[PDB]
């Protein structure tokens, strides 16, 4: 089982990629990670991307994409989960010609939706518990509001994160992902529109719904 | 059903108070929401104790008693959860005094057990996930230690924070906490001590175990 | 020569106090290094501090003001600058007393002098920079506004600290602080009230003044 | 007077380039501030790029170095300096002839020297003041170490911050700065090297002196 995952960031991707990849023994490859085995690892790929990164380049696709397949390859033999890229749709497309000429197959594509302004929202909204940073608070999340100024679990005082205060950071990242011209959800919908001729499902996520119900809907239209 | 708990910084206590409120309904009652209703609301002895308070002086136990057996009257008739009052042996006997003047019956103590050097560790192993800050991250916790460097839900950066890493302020709280002369531990000691001759149940939870192993046992122990 | 200075958070009175320190070669005394010095070096005042310390109870005045005279005298024989104590009207006077009593004079007594909004503001109105956090910005203090979002040194990134932001603490302090029945300006007070009798010098400095103005008129009273 | 300034992070070139840009009247032109005009301010210039930034794609050189040349047209008239840009030997090239064919002169370069080792230690030894965080403290510059664990400055507790700890962050731009291949030192000996033939001064500024020694050997070279 291949999954690509897609959602912007404040969406609760990465806490929904953990339970797909629990469930169904995955390895679940972020493009981060690909990066420091193959660019730390001095792959014969990553030595050739390092000589870009350490100019200030980017890595060009053409080196990219090969070294997403050999992850794939390597790390995903028993299933895999690809989370991060592609991010637009020169990657998307490269990507999946990459694919079939390995032979390896998508099985799901899943896009968590959420608008914009509510993404941005929710990440501003979160607040911090100083007696355990695990207790969930969000002043934009109705059923995780704070108990007034403190902790709703613990009754603990809350603070903001300077980086989800970063409206600069948050909106360029925001302009990236919500791109439908070519950024990242132009790439998503070009695997929607060919999932029917490719023989792969694709399931949409409504990002407002709670935890447990997002997982239900997730977990049942992969079983 | 009325229940007292104690435990150190690092035993997760907030979140097993949580789940003891909402599975008894209980009101949770700490020690800190007790002075905002009375300073902040300018009841007769929150205005007494203000004036303590606004010369840097703590407020006196005759004080703060009848503080705390207000609040437990007014926001806990229907059962209540009182979680970081009494911090030392004074203050217990005074409030088991105050208590048994009122008619108000103690049924369950709970202590969460951990010790110090262990406390302290779990405390400053924790990291916190720069995409989700639910994410749990603790280098001194096997079952959730991160994935190398990384966020081991979804492979975000990790970073500390420096309250987790202040190793004096930690220390001044467990010296109290642990102090069995006359501190916190001394304090539980003294409820223990007469649980059977007062008619309630002192129930010890092993901190070590895990989130759901120990509020298994718990939840077993008042049910 | 021997100095007090008072001052509200908000006030620049460790940038002041440094100054007239090192131009005066006085030893700097302040409330938290002589605990340190008692408590942490087990003095025999030391040794009894610690036992309410330990239950969560302050140390009382009995046993801190010998504790204050003890660094005076070890730490402060070639002149000293006491910053931080007394914060209210029974220190300043049993101080007073004990200073009497071991035939210590004060020379000067400095107050800086700020309005309670105006100090808050400056607290709030802090910008750090990323790339270097020496870089002084701030929102509420005209002569070091940010270049629009960006270090107006540099031109790196700013972020907001978040107990800077936290304005239910900042508030108990000023409440302690602005006291004039028996907090902080209320000591001040009775040392400016008895200066002319005592043969001291109490200057009042304008805190809203700049970082170099204030430090000319300071300098200037005392040579 | 037109300068380009070079150093790694970790140099203190933000304080060193504002001295020079009072003394001299220039305009303090910032990669970042380059873009926010253009990009934000959707010149022609800026519009084009935004199309690469929407996509996660840098921006090519033949965009890049006609909007440096239009700021500097623009904002430098009187005088500028220039920091932060090129960062690669292909842009030092690029910006060399763009600069030659608007006949618009170099007058000085200024590159601060510093082991990259002592670089590093100097970004992760800082220590942030509490109480005032303009309070300059750090555990690897001998001249404003802490007091112990406590500011040098008044004595308030010190902490560290998570980016000046990141060290796979720190390496990453230390990478590209100390790239004597094709990175930022390659870019600035591009300049070294022909400094002579084309009439402009190469300063070296040994970055392990004090802020004000520094300062003084750069005004001097200058005037
Ligand atoms: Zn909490
Ligand atoms: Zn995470
Ligand atoms: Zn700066
Ligand atoms: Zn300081």
């Amino acid at each position: 089982m291949n999954i690509l995952i897609f959602g912007p960031n404040g969406s609760g991707k990465g806490t929904q990629g953990n339970l797909v990849k629990d469930k169904y023994s995955l390895a679940h490859i972020e493009s981060g990670g690909i990066f420091r085995e193959h660019i730390g690892g001095g792959t014969e790929l990553g030595k050739k991307a390092k000589e870009f990164i350490d100019r200030g380049d980017l890595v060009p696709d053409d080196i990219t994409i090969p070294m997403v397949l050999e992850t794939l390859e390597s790390k995903g033999k028993d299933g895999w989960l690809l989370d991060g890229f592609p991010r637009n749709t020169v990657q998307a497309q490269k990507l999946f010609e990459a694919l079939q000429e390995k032979g390896m197959k998508i099985n799901f594509v899943i896009e968590i939706l959420l608008p914009r302004e509510v993404a941005k929202n929710r990440i501003m909204g979160r607040r911090i518990c100083k007696n355990n940073p695990n207790h969930p608070n969000n002043i934009f999340i109705d059923a995780i509001k704070p108990n007034g100024d403190v902790c709703r679990v613990c009754g603990g005082a809350l603070s903001a994160r300077a980086d989800d205060q970063d409206e600069g950071a948050i909106n360029k990242r925001h302009d990236i992902y919500y791109n439908t011209v070519d950024g990242t959800l132009a790439a998503a919908y070009y695997y929607k529109n060919m999932a029917a001729k490719e023989g792969f499902v694709y399931i949409e996520l409504d990002g407002e719904g709670s935890i447990d119900s997002i997982k239900d809907t997730l977990l049942a239209q992969l079983a």
